[PDB]
C-alpha cells in the first residue's frame, strides 16, 4: 500500500527530547532581531516621519508580529512537527511542495546575502591586522563555519543566543554613547530631527517593518517545535501556554529592535548615513584600530545570530524531509548552504530589491490557508499517521488538494486590490475562502483519520 515517509529527522520532536523554555526564546529573539536589516529600514524611515515615530512604528510592527506567532505557532509546539511535513496537511502530501518551493527559494537566497556581511567583516578584521585582503575565501570559510555550527541544530543556537544577548545590547548601549556625546545632543532632541518630506501613510510603515519577519513567522516551527509543553494541559491551558510563549517572544524582540532601530534612525538624521560604523567614526572625528576592530566583531556576532536559526534550519529540514531516504539533517544543512552560495545572491540584491518584496509578501495566503486549516477547518484534530505516510487523509488528488491551490491563487489576485498591505489582505483573504472551500472537498475525501489513536505513540516515552 503506502511508502513511509519518516526517518529520524524528520520525526515529531519527543516531550522528553525539549529544550527551550520561555526565558530562552526570548534570548533567542533578542540576538535574532539584532541584524543589519533594520539599521537600514529604521533610517530611511526618518525621511517621512521623525526618529520617535519610528519608534512607535517598530513596537508596532513588532507587536503585530506577535499576534500572528500566537497563531502560526500553536501546532508546533503541541505536536512536535517540522514547517514542511505540517503543509501537507491543507495542500497535498505532494501538492505542498509548490508553496513550500516558493519559501526555500527566499531563505536560500538571504543566507547568502548575510554570508557576505559575515565574509565582509571577518575579511575587514584580518586586513586591519595585516594588510592580507581575499574576500572569496572568507566568504566560504565563513558558509563554512555556519554549516558546522548548526549541526548543533537548536543547542548551538541556544547557547550562542545567551551568551551574545549581554555582549550585544553592552556594545550597543557604548554606541548611543560614543554618538550623542560626540554630536554634542541630548536624547530628547534627537528624538525629534526626522520627517521633513510627509507622504508615506503611517500604516504603511509599520508593514514595512513587519515585512520583515514574514519568513520567519510563517515558519517558526522549525524552531519552536523544540519548546517545552505539558501533555496534560487543556483547551485553556494550551491557550494560556501559547500566550506564555507569545510574550516571551516579545519582551525579547521589542528592546532589542527599538534600541537599534534608533541607532539606524540617529545615524541618518545625525549624519546623513544609515550605517553606524561610518556615522560614528565622522561625529568623533577618526578612531584607533582598536575600537574599529570592535565594530566588526560586533557585525559578525550579529550575523552569526541571525542567520543560521532563520534562514538555514528551514531549507535543511525541507530536504530530509522531502527525499527522507535521501538526505538527514546534517546532509541537508551542507547542500542548503552550497545551493544558496552558488546563486551568489549578493549581486541582485540591488536589481531584485522588488521582485523579492513581492516574492515575501506572496506568503500571506500561505500563512492564511495554515492557520484556518488547523484552527477552524480541523478543529485542532489531526492525524500524525498520515502526516508520514503516502496513501492516507492527505493524499487527496493522487497527492495534491487541487482546490487548496485554488484558494491560493484567488487570494493572490484579490491582494493586487491593496498594494501597500499586499501580504496581510492575502492572508485574510485566503484565510475565509479555505472554509467553504474545504466544507467542499470534504464531501470527497475525509477530514479526520482512526489512525489519529496513535498520536501520543509518537511523542510519549519509549521502554
Ligand atoms: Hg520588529
Ligand atoms: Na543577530
Amino acid at each position: 500500500e503506502a511508502r513511509s515517509l519518516l526517518n529520524p529527522s524528520n520525526a515529531p520532536t519527543r516531550y522528553a527530547e525539549r529544550s527551550v523554555g520561555p526565558f530562552s526564546l526570548a534570548a533567542i529573539w533578542f540576538a535574532m532581531a539584532i541584524q543589519v536589516a533594520i539599521f537600514i529600514a529604521a533610517g530611511q524611515m526618518t525621511s517621512s516621519f521623525q526618529v520617535w515615530q519610528v519608534i512607535v512604528a517598530i513596537a508596532a510592527g513588532c507587536t503585530i508580529a506577535v499576534i500572528l506567532l500566537f497563531f502560526t505557532q500553536s501546532a508546533a509546539i503541541r505536536w512536535g512537527i517540522n514547517f514542511t511535513v505540517a503543509a501537507r496537511m491543507p495542500f497535498g502530501i505532494r501538492g505542498s511542495l509548490i508553496p513550500i518551493t516558493l519559501k526555500a527559494l527566499l531563505s536560500l537566497f538571504w543566507f547568502g546575502f548575510q554570508t557576505w556581511l559575515g565574509a565582509l567583516a571577518l575579511d575587514e578584521i584580518t586586513r586591519l591586522l595585516t594588510g592580507f585582503t581575499n574576500l572569496p575565501l572568507w566568504i566560504v570559510i565563513f558558509g563554512a563555519i555556519q554549516v558546522v555550527t548548526t549541526f548543533y541544530g537548536i543547542t548551538f543556537i541556544r547557547w550562542m543566543n545567551v551568551f551574545a544577548s549581554p555582549v550585544l545590547l553592552a556594545m550597543g548601549v557604548y554606541m548611543v554613547y560614543l554618538m550623542l556625546d560626540g554630536a554634542d545632543v541630548s536624547l530628547g532632541e534627537v528624538m525629534s530631527m526626522g520627517g521633513e518630506n510627509p507622504g508615506m501613510p503611517f500604516s504603511t510603515a509599520i508593514m514595512i517593518f513587519v515585512g520583515g519577519w514574514i519568513a520567519v513567522v510563517v515558519s517558526i516551527h522549525d524552531i519552536v517545535k523544540e519548546c517545552k509543553v505539558d501533555p496534560n494541559a487543556s483547551r485553556e491551558g494550551q491557550t494560556k501556554a501559547d500566550a506564555r510563549y507569545a510574550t516571551a517572544q516579545w519582551l525579547g524582540m521589542v528592546p532589542a529592535s527599538i534600541i537599534f532601530g534608533f541607532i539606524g534612525a540617529a545615524s541618518m538624521v545625525l549624519v546623513g548615513e544609515w550605517n553606524p560604523v561610518i556615522a560614528i567614526t565622522e561625529v568623533v572625528g577618526g578612531v584607533s584600530i582598536p575600537m574599529a576592530i570592535l565594530f566588526q566583531v560586533f557585525v559578525l556576532l550579529a550575523t552569526w545570530s541571525t542567520n543560521p536559526a532563520a534562514n538555514l534550519l528551514s531549507p535543511a529540514y525541507t530536504l530530509c524531509s522531502t527525499f527522507p531516504r535521501v538526505f538527514t539533517f546534517k546532509t541537508g544543512v551542507i547542500v542548503s548552504a552550497v545551493v544558496g552560495l552558488l546563486m551568489m545572491p549578493w549581486q541582485f540584491a540591488g536589481v531584485l530589491n522588488t521582485f523579492l518584496n513581492l516574492l515575501a509578501s506572496a506568503l500571506g495566503p500561505l500563512a492564511g490557508i495554515m492557520i484556518s486549516d488547523y484552527f477552524l477547518v480541523r478543529r485542532r484534530r489531526i492525524s500524525l499517521h498520515d502526516l508520514y505516510r503516502t496513501k492516507g487523509i492527505y493524499t487527496y488528488w493522487r497527492g495534491v488538494n487541487w482546490v487548496a491551490l485554488a484558494v491560493y491563487a484567488v487570494a493572490l489576485a484579490v491582494s493586487f486590490l491593496t498594494p501597500d498591505l499586499m501580504f496581510v489582505t492575502g492572508l485574510i483573504a485566503a484565510l475565509l475562502l479555505h472554509i467553504p472551500a474545504m466544507r467542499w472537498v470534504a464531501k470527497t475525501f475525509p477530514l479526520f483519520s482512526e489512525a489519529e489513536s496513535r498520536n501520543e505513540d509518537y511523542l510519549r516515552p519509549i521502554g
